[PDB]
DNA sequence: CTCTTTGTTTCTCG
DNA sequence: GCGAGAAACAAAGA
């Protein structure tokens, strides 16, 4: 998932878990707890969780007074709650149980992370990854943004993904978001002119805040969290090659680009 | 059978 | 430091 689709997992889970004593944590696959599964298993046990936060494409689980819970869903990673008797799926890895029902994580790819830090860990863990601003008005400074372009030679899409010049895109909002602002994804980024820089900014923070809004993207639909998604409907290119361009009527195309397949309209992002 | 592709991140290699 | 390529892993499609 990217920043839309955390944020809207964020928020249900924010809904139905926060207040939820910990009775237990049983793990199919410990090794994706970085900081140790038997650690965490005997320090969150019997704490109550107080609330989840998010920063980028990480969830953050607060769980007593002094533990957060870091998680990163990476490619396929899927939270759901579930009965206690529910039966066991083939990706299920971590469950924490509570009294009247359950939170299972599960990935295919086994990709997903989770570690246990301490609420003052929190801003160096995230400074130590080097996560750029969120992308809100308040925080994402054009400023910087443009200066950070001016002086770099990187192809903007990649660059964008790196997530240190604004927190939150993947391969599908990225692209959404160049064919938006109208530029190719293998512009070098100190060709961008000042208004192509403003423009990019606001589509940054357009695209994700209305993906927000309607719930993210469901590509496929699944039983677990979030709920069907509606930003599906609103894509203009990722996953539409061969299909006209809204604007222009041009096929958009895909091509590869830093290893990632690129969708972009050909006439309203010149190369 | 092989090869490619996939919402992410982070590594080695030269 | 850089970019290219690949790894972590599983499943599906050509
Ligand atoms: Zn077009």
């Amino acid at each position: 998932p990217e920043l839309p689709e955390v944020e809207t997992v964020r928020r249900e889970l924010e809904k139905r878990i926060v207040g939820q004593k910990i009775i237990s944590i049983e793990a199919t696959y410990p090794r994706m707890v970085l900081t140790g599964f038997e650690q965490l298993k005997k320090e969150l046990t019997g704490k109550t969780i107080q609330g989840i936060s998010r920063r980028g494409k990480y969830l953050i689980f607060e769980i007593g007074d002094d533990f957060r819970l870091i998680s990163h869903l990476r490619m396929e990673g899927k939270y759901r709650l579930a009965t206690l008797d529910a039966p066991r799926e083939k990706h299920d890895h971590l469950t924490m149980k509570f009294a009247d029902g359950q939170l299972i994580y599960a990935d295919v790819r086994k990709f997903g992370t989770w570690e246990l830090i301490s609420t003052d860990q929190v801003l160096p863990y995230f400074l130590k990854k080097k996560i750029g601003p969120e992308p809100t008005y308040e925080d994402f400074d054009e400023k910087l943004f443009r200066e950070k372009l001016r002086k770099s030679t990187k192809k903007i899409k990649p660059y964008l993904l790196e997530q240190t010049l604004v927190a939150g895109l993947g391969n599908i909002y990225v692209d959404e978001v160049l064919w938006l602002a109208k530029i190719h994804p293998e512009k070098e980024t100190n060709q961008l002119i000042e208004s192509s820089i403003h423009l990019l900014h606001d589509s940054i923070i357009e695209i994700l805040q209305k993906a927000i809004k309607l719930g993210g993207s469901s590509i496929r639909t699944y039983s677990a969290l979030p709920s069907t998604g509606k930003m599906q409907n609103e894509l203009q290119v990722y996953g539409k090659t061969g299909e006209k361009c809204s604007r222009c009527g041009a096929e958009i195309q895909k091509i590869k680009v830093a290893g990632r397949g690129t969708h972009f309209c050909p006439v309203c992002q010149q190369k």
